């Protein structure tokens, strides 16, 4: 029963404008009306977004907060929107292209959300396919304008997007298969809608082939070879992922030291698995021990479930406030192989509980759990589930901007890392195998800090990892030493960090900042850890600067 304020009204109106400007955002919100439409990716599209943003800030400028909730809203919006305008004004937004989260991927990805149960559904898919050309044309218009302004993505990233988009457009690629395999009730589409689908998918194929040609012929020849984006671009991207403007040299130095600590810890844990064992030697023992393997998905679900239910029942009303509807975290098998464990939060009304989904790679039916205990806490309780479910629980106290728009990577990923560290400190990882798995994920995330900042700023390589200053080649060998992952995933992560600067440290740096907030509050009389967790999580997703000011 907290009534909406004038500030919430501005926040809600801005949200409606965002929905109006980006119809893809409405479909990803479940809002009907604009199922076939894309945002305007052209420069005029970007100017319109920026203008709406500038007008929203102006509207907020003379509005005093009516309560603490308003003050957080003002702070979060001023931070997020102000940063958005700094990035737009920098000119680099127009050049946006990378291997993972840029318009070429986004324009294709939206199709995966669309239902396929009625003729009208298939008309929507066909109609969206038929709008892929205009989306791509506007995107090419922004890339071309940035190019004329001497701002072009690294050659590596352009080459990757030419590869990815050529598969989308190929004879047997995404859009072709969409039209060829379409069904309704396990039967072919009626001919009239099928023809709409064939025409639309055909246009989508041609548009992705044109982006390919443009990239190849106009952009690639002027693309820089150098991947590093440099200090000025880096600091703005870093802010986008963390919501704090960190000291980059200081953060880099912290990350190098933190990686060294985590390796030292792994060496200690190795000796707890087998006296005097190297990390690699201990890992063969864990990975070859019949006791650390589970057979079949039923037993796997049972294992996840017990861990989750135990964490809830032990932490409830001790370290966290967990309302009854949040105590359920259903552990499940992913219908598809999303390549790891993922979390889906509860419905707004809590009729669907939070769920955790383990993706089983094709043909796999035995499961090693030592490395995934920590992941259960990260993706589940007290990580993502408590954070996401608490924000959702407090939704009546949160305007639509806060609920549906404002989201900061360092905040939510930092929290899941905080959560793993808390479970270490509370004695959940005493088994050396489980401990090792936690350290592995921390080590990989500490390596991200060193790589991202070191490479993009061309900093001195730490003597443990090389000499001179960082180059992408040196960075690749460094990742290979610190990430226990497949060859193909290593190559992907490498490419990602190079093309998406600022995001990779958001995990460990988010953890650091969360821990700094808690450490400060701990210095004071009456600190109460449960009360801290409640106040913080109630706020929802905000930048780390904003969170610190809401809490200190
Ligand atoms: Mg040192
Ligand atoms: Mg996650």
């Amino acid at each position: 029963v907290r009534p909406k304020s004038a500030i919430d009204a501005v926040a809600d109106a801005y949200t409606e404008k965002l929905i109006e400007l980006n119809p893809s955002f409405a479909t990803t919100l479940g809002l009907p009306g604009h199922e076939t439409e894309y945002q305007d990716y052209s420069p005029a599209g970007a100017a319109a977004h920026a203008e709406a943003t500038r007008l929203a800030l102006e509207a907020l400028a003379g509005l005093e907060p009516s309560d603490d909730v308003d003050a957080v809203t003002l702070d979060a919006m001023r931070e997020r929107l102000g940063l958005e305008l700094e990035i737009h004004q920098s000119g680099w937004d127009a050049a946006d292209l990378n291997n993972i989260a840029s318009p070429a991927q986004d324009i294709r990805a939206i199709f995966d959300l669309m239902p396929t149960d009625t003729v009208e559904h298939w008309e929507h898919i066909a109609g969206r396919a038929a709008n892929v050309p205009g989306a791509i044309e506007g995107y090419i218009a922004s890339l071309r304008a940035a190019k004329d302004d001497r701002k072009v993505a690294a050659a590596r990233q352009i080459r990757i997007v030419i590869e990815q988009t050529g598969r989308y457009a190929a004879e047997d690629g995404f859009f072709a298969k969409m039209a060829a395999d379409a069904s309704l009730g396990d039967a072919p589409l009626p001919a009239e809608v099928q023809d709409k689908l064939d025409a639309g998918t055909s246009a989508a194929r041609s548009a992705y082939s044109a982006l390919g040609a443009f990239l190849r012929d106009e952009l690639l020849p002027v693309a820089p070879e150098k991947d590093a984006v440099g200090r000025e671009r880096y600091s703005l991207a870093s802010r986008s992922f963390i919501g704090a403007e960190v000291d980059l040299e200081e953060t880099y130095a912290w990350g190098v030291q933190e990686l060294e600590r985590l390796i030292s810890e792994q060496e200690k844990v190795a000796g707890q698995i087998k006296p005097g064992a190297s990390i690699e030697e201990a890992k063969s023992i864990l990975n070859n021990d019949p006791a650390r393997q589970i057979k079949g998905t039923d037993a796997l679900k049972a294992w996840m479930q017990e861990l989750s239910d135990r964490a809830v029942s032990e932490l409830a009303d001790v370290h966290f406030d967990i309302p009854d509807v949040m105590k359920t975290l259903e552990c499940m098998i992913a219908p598809t192989d999303e390549g790891g464990i993922y979390y889906t939060g509860p419905s707004d009304d809590f009729s669907r509980p939070g769920r955790m989904w383990w993706s089983v790679p094709a043909g796999e039916d035995t499961f090693t759990t030592w490395s995934e205990t920590t992941t259960v806490f990260h993706e589940g309780v007290p990580g993502h589930h408590l954070q996401v479910a608490t924000a959702t629980y407090r939704r009546e106290l949160l305007n639509n901007w806060r609920r549906n728009v404002c989201w900061v990577s360092g905040h939510g990923e930092g929290w899941a890392l905080y959560a793993e560290q808390l479970m270490l400190e509370l004695g959940y990882l005493k088994d050396p195998g489980d401990h090792m798995g936690m350290l592995d994920g921390q080590r990989m995330r500490a390596a991200r800090v060193v790589f991202d900042i070191g490479v993009h700023l061309e900093l001195p390589v730490p003597e443990r990892w090389g000499t001179g200053t960082w180059t992408p080649e040196k960075g690749f060998d460094f990742l290979k030493a610190n990430l226990d992952i497949s060859e193909g995933q290593l190559q992907f992560e490498f490419t990602r960090y190079l093309g998406w600067p600022g995001q990779a440290p958001s995990y460990k740096v988010g953890q650091r900042l969360w821990e700094q907030i808690r450490a400060e509050l701990e210095s004071r009389e009456g600190f109460d850890l449960k009360s801290f967790h409640s106040k913080a999580l109630n706020i929802g997703s905000v930048g780390l600067d904003v969170l610190r000011r809401a809490l200190l």
